[PDB]
């Protein structure tokens, strides 16, 4: 019955653009005007998904100091971008990714409109935290608690005629937050109250194994830019000569050519359509981050980590070990042989099998960009009357 | 809406299945019990969208070399295999159900024949699905096509008939065979926008136009500014090495970045060395591609036309690579949303001009992205989910 005006503030990156642009979708498909702030490098993506966009300059194009404030400059750079282009015209709703949180907030308070957080990794109350657990493990102080920092945010604050102290404007809770996870994957789940909607992971003739009785192997390391073509090696010859059919999805800078003949049970791609080869496997060999793992257990295919290869996986690895939902391989053991019993092991632990059976009922019952776009609206229908 | 046990019955294929998928994803999210007919080729595929299957053997795992050369009587034997597939879904889903019919019968429209008896037989309502133009008593595609083929409807076939009367009256059903194979659906899934249906002000609210299922590790062009083509034939079961070649050969030392996707049954190498702005590969994210093309050289089939279209994407098609995509492959061409090559048209110098007209003419443009605006607002699996559970309501709430 009304179109809304809804403005997303992301930060550039696929891991941040791609979970955020089902529900992009899906309030496009519904009528509602959306802008989308980012860079030109996910502009034509985030146009394709129906969004209007507004581009912005990353600062991506004493160590952890330099970290904390270039973050900040970062949300700054997305703030101005959105002010510049939005104007005397606010827009009816700030959807904001959890990277700029100081930009989409910000925002918000200076329109006077209500906000969504939009999070494809762990959703914080005041019973668990992943970045508070991070910087306890990495002994790093709560930026709050930095002079450097802290001086910057009192400043950038006041300007917006926000007077919170640094430290609790950071741990406010948003009055909706979309986490797209199940909520079984979730640490301390049940405290988590109602404004935390757990809508699951958003998500060609397709792939066809060519023996139907063969267990199937996945392999990626997603579409890295350092390129491992010794560790596809390796599983390419620990596989070959078993009844196993391996698809090794190798990214866009390895060339397929520079891993030798193949054995005709594995094949590799820089692209392969992840889902369809999902649908027939067995296991999947993996580095591990949130969006590769829920990709796995939606289809229900137990996993066997590598999160080495990965910086952002450490903590979504940590949680299929703690849950059991797969195994982990260190960078000592990484021998073919090694990486095949490993493997054999996982795809043959019937525990482990069920417990992802049950992780693939929790992702379908999480609901989608659907139930996301409907807990949009719900939350306008509350805030906006 | 409480649990309902809804099933769906469908040929195998992936244009049959890939659609509906979709649907079966939206209806499982919501808590109903999924029950999906189709072959061991697609078990997996249907599992991973949350259905249970039911298996059965289809017709074509046979038929495939008996009619490849015809004998007079070909058509007549197309005919009755499409009945007996029929049958093979119907008898499939009556042993596994049973006594304990399900709530509702989705069928795909090629086995409507199966879906309405069963429908009939355990006393359910019934949705119609097609990922091809809607039919009613203004338009339909199949009769246009037999009659640009000069052959008669099946209905007016004699072996045909016989069986289908036969058929029908076990079911209880004694209406003429040629008007019951017209009859309109409580409710149709379309999965096209409206604005790309032939007579579509004329179809009811019994047609819901959702849209194509839609799209979207990505893969981004060399140059912000590169012109990108992308060229894809399907997952082609036939070796068209030439085709991409000379595609390769057309836009050798322009500006252009050509990404050439040639499907699971065709080796790369086969092509040889490729000028270094055209890639080719077996799979590709069409999306991340379409996102960034300028324009698509395609088969022309219903599903890969839509995909152009939802990115905005103008095309030429090569129509003759595919016998399914004359239909389609034709309304892109009567609604000036693409230009077509013929197989005489196909030098690489005939391919690049053609491509460099299509991509450059601005009216076409126009009309691809108000086509991309009528896709994005179908309302898709979402709306699609949203009607069967209205229709429920009303019909068997
Ligand atoms: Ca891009
Ligand atoms: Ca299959
Ligand atoms: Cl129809």
């Amino acid at each position: 019955m009304r179109q809304r005006h809804i403005l997303f503030a992301n930060v550039q990156g696929h891991g941040h653009v791609y979970p955020s642009l089902g529900l992009v979708s899906e309030l496009a498909r519904r009528g509602h005007r959306i802008t989308y702030v980012t860079t030109p490098l996910f502009a034509d993506e985030v146009k394709a998904a129906g969004a209007e966009v507004v581009l912005y300059k990353s600062e991506f194009d004493d160590a952890e100091t330099q970290l904390h404030l270039v973050y900040v400059r970062e949300n700054v750079a997305i703030l101005r971008a959105a002010e510049e282009a939005l104007g005397d015209n606010p827009p009816d709703l700030v959807v904001y990714d959890v990277f700029p949180f100081i930009a989409g907030r910000l925002l918000a308070a200076r329109w006077d409109r209500p906000a969504v957080r939009l999070t494809g990794g762990f959703a914080a109350n005041e019973h668990y935290s992943l970045f508070k657990e991070l910087w306890k493990s990495n002994g790093q102080r709560h930026p709050a608690d930095v002079e450097a920092v802290h001086s910057v945010l009192v400043d950038l604050l006041g300007k917006y005629g926000v007077d919170t102290p640094v430290k609790e404007y950071w741990d406010e809770i948003e009055g909706l937050t979309i986490v797209f996870l199940p909520k079984s994957f979730q640490p301390f789940a049940e405290t988590f109250d109602e404004r935390f909607a757990f809508v699951g992971p958003t998500l060609q003739p397709g792939w066809q194994p060519p023996r139907p009785d063969a267990p199937v192997l996945l392999v990626s390391l997603g579409n890295q830019f350092n390129e491992h073509p010794e560790f596809f090696r390796a599983c390419a010859q620990a596989f070959a000569d078993t009844p196993w059919h391996v698809v090794m999805a190798i990214g866009g800078f390895l060339d397929p050519a520079v891993l030798g003949p193949l054995p005709p049970n594995v094949e590799a791609h820089q692209w392969i359509p992840f889902h369809s080869v999902l649908a027939h496997a067995r296991a999947c060999l993996t580095h591990g981050t949130t969006g590769a793992v829920l990709e796995a257990f939606a289809a229900g295919v137990p996993l066997v980590l590598v999160p080495h290869f990965a910086t952002e996986a450490a903590p979504s690895a940590e949680r299929v070990i703690e849950l059991g939902l797969g195994s982990v391989l260190r960078p000592d053991q990484l021998e073919p042989a090694s990486i095949r019993e490993a493997v054999e092991r996982l795809a043959a632990d019937s525990a482990v099998r069920e417990r992802v059976r049950r992780m693939q009922r929790d992702i379908l019952s999480s609901g989608g960009p659907a139930r996301a776009a409907d807990e949009v609206e719900a939350y306008l229908g509350r805030v906006a009357p």
